[PDB]
């Protein structure tokens, strides 16, 4: 804030602020910004007049015809082949040299074209890129508490409405994509998808059935009786990620003992998800627990949907607003055996909640590994 | 399923007599197998067994043939091969065909089925992936504010080749903003914009998109070297446009009302401010239909999905319980924003009342058409 | 009051004429007086002061008499006293008396009022301090934890005197919290007590005020030695106790159930885990009742007034709208918290539906009420 | 987490855990924490014999009956002095020197009293501090833009429900204040009355009449003609605290140039106040203009009931969620006067917000000097 500017590199110094700004002890920025009138014709033309001396970098005290043209389009004129020349006759400056009084002389006398503005520019990378979309559906099927019971998962393409199943363990993507990412770039990807096995505040069994075709998610059952967690409810909905797969073969070179399993996930917000119910969650974490001498890691995530989601940026936020979530979620998985004749469970990097950077590189690990486990399976068979 | 486990197909209650475990102690089976002490553990499972036996022993004789007994441990769940079955009529000593439970019920209490093998995996998925690259949108600002050098430009950066490209936020951010597999519920409709701030919130100075230069970049007005500011008062929102939008003077509203040439025109009311030029996903909650010089001028009510109060603001009906006082400013601003400077009132279509967002959306969908027209005529 | 400037007295539209200024250019005076140049300054005065002087002219003769003239200027917000009275007879040329409107305008617009003086401040209070220093409620654990010697006690910060006093939770802790001046609107009704959490969320240790122990600090169940634990899973919200409350076997409840001599009960919702002993401020949303060996054993259901999402929930009603699925396994975990240690399941009073606020309310006064006749009969 | 303590100072080393334990390679903690079952009486034996030896500091493998006694009390045993004469008896030991196992043999056999437990203890401090809770009551009266237009203040005894007329001014109080407060100690108050006098989003001008009597708050009309803001509308709501005084007399040693109103506040929240509204505010920060060479403070505050609060600690925090928040607010105060006429106006401190404790503190001496202005003319004219 001071005064009108040309926008072109000048010097302070010897420039007089319009008269109207000084007798009032206001600014031009001041005056022209917040001050009710309008500059009048009088003082557009000492501002425009300050914008030809800053075009007159030789200060010879006049224009080529030549500038006058870059200026005129620096101001907002579409000056086109035939406006120049129109200007030209105008001015009629045999020499070509076009003074301020007849330049501003000029420009008052022709605003220009009204409604030839009908002109719009269409550059545009056209990044044409078409696509279905499809709606993820969920349907269950058989009865609760049976070996029948399986919630199964489809793809509504929303343009043909034509209805397919899919695997959610293969076809709901990981990564959650937007096609043109729209947050600041400085802040970085962080949206998952996230398959709830076991809703928050219950403790019957179900999981994503990895050996059945599409692989629905069943009930556990055996023996025909359901089982249970006999240590009490989960109080996160306990789930897991799709498209990951924790290898018992190791597959390179800093492998772990995977379980064959999917990676397991526990989101900790507020609600509780349905039985195979599917969102978008951000990762916050990774605990890392020994299963049978396997590596069983559990992705600490929050759905996106939570009221304090947005406030939860790392692990180390999470005991600031939910204290005592990550001591209860160590302490149920350490002992959630010893009431069934089990011992303790151990934990890898001394049982401490690994932060985020940590998590996404074991879950990117973990999807190399679903990649491979596709390529050879899909590929041999084909 | 509150009182006794069922076996999963069609069955009848009444003549199914609970575990002996249950009875005597007064608890439910299913109470017993979900809360009690796993010592209901061999016990409840013969009982139930039994009762799935007794089903598939359906013309009632008191046993079951070889391939009753084998679709039955398939459906308990035992994974069985050509091999496993030769096993079982083998263990079951009965060259008859004719299996008691009691055989069943001890030869499957008898080992608990091969579970070593190479251990199979469905990789049946149906297929459906996208080879296009992910961009991050960019903007960068150029020139100097409020002097005509100004402009906030627009970018692509691949985030797989980390290769940048000039943009226009016009023409080429979304106006949906789709996901590639929606999880969201399907009960639950689409509504997700892009929505460019023009002028932030709390501020007065013009800002629009250029869009006669290429790549439309966000520019400052200024007329005759002095930038433009609303006299009437700050913006107390931020206001905007969406993208891929485009209110035609080619086109009439219900009197006698043409578009005005320019993508729609949008307010966020939030309680955050953007930054000019910033993009990003609203939910839009309703439109109010403004005259402008015999122009028909639209302006989409939208909140930010970033906004604390977005996930309670369902139509435009909730923004007063929420945001008290809101839409009647709104309402207030743009009728007489021009009366400072000599104009008089605007008016309104529809009595001046705030459209719900079925309408609003249904006005953006016409808005997208008629730019994708303007694509395809001049493309 | 959107087309012309008013008096402040009962009028009629029809016969007055809107300002010059305002009829020439379509802007009604409002218009013109609230959003326009100020330079519909002095005009629009006159205006509207004139057709104040016309309403004050009732038997409407064209003048007014010095009794009235200055009873406007009051009216106006002229501040006079007996001199300045004196002043404007003798500045206004009127040995009659009858002051027309220019005589008037023209002496208005003379000097503005004498704005000097001592400048007067109404000192008119009401009255109404109260002498009780305010307390601040401390808390401190002493002993070691799952020994017989931990006990959560409490205490009063004077925050005048800075002395410190040991209080008890149970009788000490006001059970309503309450304003000495309520701002929140007359029509919300009051809402707002203090809870104790015994037992924090996600823990399954037992721990309750020790209503027989001086001060009722809070102790943990320890039985011959040994901690006492919830065996059936972890309370998955903070469990409590309200204060000043007591449910005396000395009352039964429509069936024969009598209470069960403990401060009623309690159960918070929200999303964060209080300390043992921990209170803090809830809203009461519902209640639930459970017999517990022939006793009532009512838990009423509350949510941390810091929480988020508190404001959203305004009944019981609004719990499964928010919080899914809270509400039955409420009643599953207290319905069968007892089956896995040889008990059964517990039975429900209103057929184990969760009674909305107003009937929870009402069963805490009661509840405060007995506790207060237990206060006296002792006291 | 390892073995059940007694409570009391004692040595890890030389203690056997529970043999059931052992076996199973679970602690006893583990074991009484999360197994199923209940301890068997020879569990409990085992146990209170570790108590009683921890009793036993002397360690002489008994204890007089004086300890045993103590101990009880400790384990939770309500001994009067009738029932510790029945355990004497029933050990019946002459000398008073009692054996464990005498103990444990009498403690087994006397599972005290039942529904004697009808002794609740009633000790307190009885702070018995009754009052009549005030609900404040505004209501309107007048034509809205005209002279009469007053919103009005009273009280209600919500007990007699008796209405009294009061000075939102002098008799809303400046600190909300809880009887007993519960929020942590380690928490400092911060919790104020704020009265809005210019509503969010508008520039018609309100406020209180510190001349009339009950000081109600009225519009300001000057010949006739309400008055309002022409730079544009306010965009928080614009008000004041009670029971505060920017004297215009320096009162006390570092007194600055009061104007003689009641310090301003501006409240940031999302939500738009009604004329005359009241409501608590949470202190943030303040801003120092100069008005006629008078200071002119402003304080920043914000509702306790907008959904950010609990996010906003101190004057830094309001760029991290109100990004432009404080710009415009400075920018606002520095030209609201220009289009009429005016010039910008100065700032102390360099404009630059100050925090919290700065804010309050300025508060206090404005509480104090509308305390003093209470006591001349209170006392004085009384
Ligand atoms: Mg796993
Ligand atoms: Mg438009
Ligand atoms: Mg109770
Ligand atoms: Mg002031």
């Amino acid at each position: 804030n001071s005064y009108i500017g040309t926008g072109l590199d000048t010097s302070l110094e010897n420039v007089k602020p319009l008269p109207e700004a000084c007798k009032r002890n206001v600014t031009e920025f001041d005056l022209v910004a917040y001050g009710k009138d309008e500059f009048t014709l009088s003082m557009e033309k000492r501002v425009m007049a300050r914008m030809f001396s800053a075009f007159d970098v030789t200060q010879l005290g006049y224009l080529e015809e030549r500038k006058i043209e870059h200026m005129c389009k620096y101001l907002g004129r579409v000056m086109n082949e035939d406006d120049v020349k129109q200007m030209k006759s105008e001015i009629n400056a045999i020499d070509g040299h076009i003074t301020f009084e007849k330049f501003w002389a000029w420009w008052c006398s022709h605003p220009e074209v009204p409604a030839k503005k009908d002109f719009f520019s269409m550059v545009s990378v056209d990044f044409a890129v078409p696509y279905h979309q499809q709606q993820l559906l969920t349907r269950e099927t058989g009865e609760l508490y049976t070996p029948s019971y399986r919630v199964l998962y489809y793809f509504r393409d929303m343009e043909t409405g034509k209805e397919l199943q899919v695997s959610p363990w293969h076809d709901i993507p990981l990564y959650v994509r937007d096609l043109v990412r729209t947050k600041p770039a400085s802040l970085p990807m962080n949206r998952y998808n996230f398959i709830c096995e076991i809703p928050k505040w219950t403790r019957a069994k179900f999981e994503i059935a990895t050996g059945e075709p599409f692989n629905p998610i069943k009930q556990d059952i055996k023996n025909g009786v359901p089982r249970f967690y006999k240590h009490g409810d989960m109080m996160w909905n306990y789930g897991a990620l799709p498209q990951t797969w924790e290898s018992t073969d190791v597959v390179f070179e800093g492998g772990y003992v995977g379980d064959n399993d999917p990676i397991d996930a526990i989101e900790i917000g507020m609600t509780q998800f349905k039985v195979g119910q599917v969102g978008a969650v951000k990762v916050l974490g990774i605990l890392g627990m020994i299963d049978d001498g396997q590596m069983d890691w559990k992705v600490i995530c929050i759905s996106h949907n939570d009221p304090i989601c947005r406030f939860l940026k790392d692990i180390h936020d999470v005991p600031k607003f939910l204290p005592g979530c990550l001591d209860a979620i160590h302490e149920w998985f350490r002992v959630y055996k010893i009431c069934q004749g089990g011992v303790e469970n151990k934990f890898v990097f001394n049982g401490e909640f690994k932060d985020k950077s940590f998590a996404m590189k074991v879950i990117d690990e973990s999807h190399y590994m679903w990649g491979n486990l596709r390529k050879i399976n899909k590929k041999e068979e084909v």
